[PDB]
């Protein structure tokens, strides 16, 4: 193995790693600049439910950045640093026979390599599998393979062996068992009982825990001191009987503002290029079905504000999309309001299951065609928000069709001209799986 295990049975409590990231201490004393290294404990002061039915979950979080110094825009992403679910763990260690509270450190064999720990060090068992592990995703064939000796019973080991083998059937095995089953480490350990590996050595076989990112739902010419979630909780049953959970949105979910005591959430901003017109008369047509939504609440903020100010704005339209009015329709009493006020010009939603057919963003992008041309000859943004696999793709293919009718032009130069609005950051993505 990479590491060796040095035991701490008498380290002063100063000295153990808790959870942080980067240097010892940093979370408890917090000191700017704050970036990924140094994340910023942002208390959250809100977390509320956004949706209306009871089918799925889907939150608001306002995280307090006040005397961060943090700087960020709308379209900028907000990074958090999660913890894994402490009944999880207290499983893992249960099932291990191992006493989780034990403070150690694993160190590099290799005395020269950069890497001394596998994580921050000393810490202990609780903490690497509450802050620095992953437990939760399907392990590799690779882990498996090392976890193979530590299973007694031969059928087990066996098992255990085929899954991580090249093998035919023993790739078709790993494929239904551990992936498409979705089955993480403890499901593995209850699943096959006699694995018995000892806690130090899974600790050097799992993955980090990582940061998982956000697009910031807020203005900071509005919440200069807020940064806002907008996100919807994972939550399914496996093939295999068990409830899995999103890591990082169960955490988030659970974050009570609230004994006092305030939730804290390690998080970063992380620029990005998607931005408002430099100009404030400049037309923005923003597409962000579900979730995607997110970075417009930020963008129709500022709009409102800036008109708010005295500012002249042009046409800022919204085309959203959720599964039924009265079960997922985010923010809508916020968007409502600022369509009211004159904030948002247009606010297009689709609902796809209010009728046997589904009904899409870009179905209703089609219907306002003419519209739409005119405004991207005037010079408007483009920005879509969303879902990767499929809607940004049908959306670029619908505003395709849109310039080469209404542009009387080929295919092909309606592809060229919606590129080169890409490159002249005209047109901008902000998607993900
Ligand atoms: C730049 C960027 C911006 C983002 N912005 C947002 C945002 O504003 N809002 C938002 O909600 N999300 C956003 N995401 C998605 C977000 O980062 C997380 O991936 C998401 O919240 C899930 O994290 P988790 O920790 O709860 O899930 P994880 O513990 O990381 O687990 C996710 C994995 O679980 C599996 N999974 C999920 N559902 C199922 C299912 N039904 N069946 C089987 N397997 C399943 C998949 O393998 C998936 O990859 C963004 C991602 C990026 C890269
Ligand atoms: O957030 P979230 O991920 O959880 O969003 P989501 O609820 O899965 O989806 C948001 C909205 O996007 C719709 N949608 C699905 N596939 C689409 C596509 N190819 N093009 C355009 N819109 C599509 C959904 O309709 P459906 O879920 O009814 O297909 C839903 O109304």
């Amino acid at each position: 193995r990479q590491y060796e295990l040095v035991v701490h049975t008498d380290i002063d409590a100063a000295k153990v790693y808790m959870g942080e990231m980067g240097r010892l201490k940093s979370y408890e004393n917090q000191k700017p600049p704050f970036d990924a290294k140094n994340p910023f404990l942002a208390a959250v002061t809100t977390n509320r439910k956004l949706n209306q039915g009871t089918e799925r979950h889907l939150m608001h979080l306002e995280l307090d950045i006040s005397d961060s110094k943090i700087r960020y825009e709308s379209g900028d992403h907000v990074a958090v640093y999660p913890a894994n679910d402490s009944a999880l763990v207290n499983q893992l260690g249960k099932i291990l026979g191992a006493d989780l509270d034990v403070v150690m450190s694993l160190n590099n064999l290799d005395e020269e390599s950069n890497k001394k720990h596998p994580f921050p060090c000393p810490t202990s068992y609780r903490t690497a599998l509450t802050y620095y592990l992953d437990i939760t995703n399907p392990p590799r064939t690779n882990v498996l393979y090392e976890l193979a000796q530590y299973a007694s019973e031969p059928s087990e080991q066996e098992l255990l062996r085929k899954m991580a083998s090249s093998s035919g059937e023993g790739k078709e095995l790993y494929l239904s068992w551990v992936v498409e089953a979705r089955r993480h480490i403890l499901a593995i350990l209850q699943d096959c009982p006699s694995l018995r590996p000892p806690i130090d050595h899974l600790c050097e076989l799992l993955p980090r825990l990582q940061a998982h990112y956000y697009s910031i739902a807020s203005s900071s010419k509005v919440h200069p001191n807020s940064v806002h979630i907008c996100a919807v909780v994972v939550e399914y049953e496996t093939k295999a009987g068990r409830i899995n959970k999103g890591v990082a949105t169960n955490w988030l979910r659970a974050k009570e503002p609230v004994n006092g005591g305030r939730a804290l959430v390690p998080m970063f901003v992380r620029k990005s290029q998607f931005r408002l017109p430099f100009k404030a008369t400049t037309p923005v047509i923003m597409v962000g079905p579900g979730t995607g939504v997110a970075p417009f609440i930020g963008f129709i903020q500022e709009r409102a504000w800036l008109r708010q100010q005295g500012k002249e704005v042009g046409e800022t339209l919204l085309y959203y999309g959720c599964r039924r009015s009265d079960e997922d329709y985010l923010y809508r009493e916020e968007l409502a309001q600022f369509h009211r006020d004159g904030a948002l010009t247009q606010l297009n939603v689709a609902f796809s299951r209010e009728q046997s057919h589904k009904v899409y963003v870009q179905h209703l992008l089609k219907q306002d065609r003419e519209h739409l041309w005119k405004l991207i000859e005037g010079g408007a943004h483009i920005y879509v928000c969303g879902d990767a696999r499929n809607m940004a793709r049908d959306v670029q293919n619908t505003f395709y069709d849109i310039v080469a009718e209404l542009g009387a032009m080929e295919h092909a130069q309606a592809v060229d001209y919606i590129k080169k609005l890409m490159t002249k950051g005209r047109y901008s993505l902000d998607v993900w799986s």
